[PDB]
């Protein structure tokens, strides 16, 4: 009768330098073609990893396709992205760098720009063993910064932990509610999802106006359609507006339409409040680290092309 | 022990909790109407306290009149804004918020977005004694963070504190070039600048296409015409692109620039390089801090608006 879910265990990075070496990059604007856009700007580390609205502004102020996802705990996916097109953390960030619908560069020119600042190619010396800028290098950092993006510390993990009074009445009711009622069986493990695709409509389809389409994506099976990665539910209280369109903007709604659609169950008034209050103590600790301090660009640095 | 510059000393915050309160205010992107700027995204302290770019991106990607300055010791200008029309800190910060080509909100609603969150109305209760959320407490909070955004520490304030390895050959006759020359008549004091209006373009005009009149905008005055406030030269090397115009993109060209059209002096390649070394020996300690955590929106916040 073991717990369907798992406390989150904190992460010491194999490479401390790589990891730092990746923050930096996570944070550097430049990386974009206007010099305006990093990874932070849309997965924002003071907000919970997202930019919490229906869905991401990109070069130029472009209105995204899809509801951008948390970073936090990322690390803990069987793939990345809503339809697990990526393999991993790695082979996931080049794809945002040479995105035209988000930051608009090219892995050639994010080459050269890290490579002109002195700065960088020392930290490239000392993690990789030469001072030589590749995409490759870039990603393999990046992605070590973000393996160190775990929460943990959360109420439920500390009561999973064995404190007692770490959950209150309503949040314990909540828990057993989740349990009983079967969201466990899509939104469980160490990050309460993410671990499996399933469909976004079992009973009934979800209605939307996203055209977006899941897994069938890659596959072209009629069968994948609307079958999407199962989001964590860590730190969802910080990641609203919520679902891949955007389209619920609270818990509540959340929570009734997972229960009607995943589950055929109408949850009552006070049962998703206990739920949604259960969801809250999913928050664990957020990242905790200085404020970057990036190099400056010098006379070689390709200059930024906000609106050229 | 008389020279025409003097070096930053480090600011304990009057209020500690108050700076706390206006660092995460000037990180929190609700404050604008898209939910997806703040007063970091123009003002990188990350990278110097600017944008780097030719003129800020502002709601919906509008391109802005005028560079974006450096918060960076911002508390030793004699006024704020390029025009001086801000009397200090506090009266400035009301300006983008409401500033329908910058954050494109209102006081009224980013008051409402602040108070409805539980987090912070405890910490202006904390700070102010009451949990009410204004305004002008807002303003006078993010106006104490920027005062403690001093940077002390850089190599020439170490050479003016008796370290004369500070600076080495070239950076110290670059600094017998500049107090020489006539460029203390403009920047000088702890800030290097920042602490008069003068004319841009004293022996020849600066060409540009930037209609920005400077102190006419508010004097009304004809001689006020490409009068601006000096800006202040530390950091000046992690601020570029250069002028109120952004139009001179390297430091060489702006020290070539102002020894012609402000002294009449036309300075060889060597000396420029010289000058050159010299500012950026002006470059002082950087903020260090926590990257902030900010409190998470609820059902009762004021929704973001970055399409509509
Ligand atoms: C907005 C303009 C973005 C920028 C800049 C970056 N990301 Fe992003 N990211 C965004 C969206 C809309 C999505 C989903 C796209 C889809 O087709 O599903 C993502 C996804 C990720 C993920 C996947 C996580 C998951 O649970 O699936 C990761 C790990 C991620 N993004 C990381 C990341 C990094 C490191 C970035 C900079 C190099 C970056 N993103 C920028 C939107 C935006
Ligand atoms: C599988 C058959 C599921 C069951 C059972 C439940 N959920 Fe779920 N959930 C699942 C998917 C595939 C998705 C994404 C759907 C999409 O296209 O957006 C979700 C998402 C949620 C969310 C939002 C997460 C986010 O947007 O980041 C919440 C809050 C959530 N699910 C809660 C939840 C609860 C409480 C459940 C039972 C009542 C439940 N889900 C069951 C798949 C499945
Ligand atoms: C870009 C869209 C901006 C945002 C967001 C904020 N600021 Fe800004 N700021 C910007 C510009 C283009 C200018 C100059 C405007 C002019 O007419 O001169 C400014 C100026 C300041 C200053 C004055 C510094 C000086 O004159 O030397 C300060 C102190 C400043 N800005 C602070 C600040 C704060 C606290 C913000 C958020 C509430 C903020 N700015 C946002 C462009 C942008
Ligand atoms: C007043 C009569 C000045 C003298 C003498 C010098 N400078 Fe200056 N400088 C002045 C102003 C009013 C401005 C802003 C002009 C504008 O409209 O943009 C500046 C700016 C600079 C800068 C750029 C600062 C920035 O963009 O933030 C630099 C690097 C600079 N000045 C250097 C400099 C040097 C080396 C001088 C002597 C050769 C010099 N200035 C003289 C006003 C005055
Ligand atoms: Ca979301
Ligand atoms: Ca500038
Ligand atoms: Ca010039
Ligand atoms: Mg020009």
């Amino acid at each position: 009768a073991n717990e369907p879910i798992q406390p989150i265990k904190a992460v010491t990075p194999e490479n401390a330098d790589m990891a730092e070496l990746g923050k930096m990059l996570f944070f550097d604007p430049r990386l974009s073609k206007s010099g305006f856009i990093s990874c932070n700007s849309c997965h924002n580390l003071s907000m919970g990893g997202t930019d919490n609205i229906t869905t991401s502004i990109g070069h130029k102020w472009q209105q995204g396709p899809i509801n951008a996802p948390t970073v936090l705990n990322s690390s803990m996916n069987l793939a990345q992205f809503w339809d697990g097109r990526a393999k991993d953390l790695k082979e996931q960030a080049a794809g945002p760098i040479a995105n035209p619908k988000e930051m608009a560069s090219t892995h050639e020119i994010a080459e050269k720009v890290v490579a002109s600042m002195p700065q960088y190619r020392e930290r490239f010396k000392k993690v990789f063993g030469s001072d030589e800028v590749t995409i490759d290098r870039i990603t393999t950092a990046i992605a070590q910064f973000e393996e160190t993006l775990v929460t943990p510390g959360s109420k439920f993990d500390k009561w999973l932990e064995g404190d007692k009074n770490a959950l209150n009445q309503d949040e314990l009711e909540g828990y057993n509610l989740f349990k009983g009622s079967g969201c466990v069986q899509c939104h469980n493990g160490p990050a309460v999802g993410g671990s499996s695709y399933q469909k976004m409509g079992v009973f009934k389809p979800y209605e939307t106006k996203n055209p977006a389409a899941g897994r069938m994506d890659v596959t072209g099976n009629e069968a994948d359609r609307n079958v999407f990665k199962v989001p964590t539910l860590r730190n969802i209280e910080l990641t609203y507006p919520y679902f891949h369109d955007g389209g619920a903007a609270t818990l509540e709604q959340a929570v009734e339409t997972m229960g009607r659609i995943q589950l055929n169950r109408e949850f009552n008034k006070d049962e998703v409040s206990k739920i949604v209050a259960f969801l809250k103590t999913l928050t664990g600790d957020q990242p905790d680290f200085k404020l970057p301090i990036l190099p400056p660009s010098n006379n070689d640095t390709p200059r930024s092309q906000p609106y050229e």
